[PDB]
């Protein structure tokens, strides 16, 4: 549908840890392994990059 499964969110996040900016080869390989379309992978990484930067925007040393 438009939700992701649990395994999908695990493997999307695994890639994001290695590189915040997967190129076409990585994104294609992800879409094959998880049965998503390339377009949905691409958008998910645009979304996940903007989440990382929303969290950096008020990052502070932790107590």
């Amino acid at each position: 549908r438009t939700t992701f499964t649990s395994y999908q969110l695990e493997e999307l996040e695994k890639v994001f840890q290695k590189t915040h900016y997967p190129d076409v080869y990585a994104r294609e390989q992800l879409a094959m392994r998880t049965d998503l379309t390339e377009a949905r992978v691409q958008v998910w990484f645009q979304n996940r990059r903007a989440k990382w930067r929303k969290r950096e925007r008020w990052s502070h040393p932790q107590f």
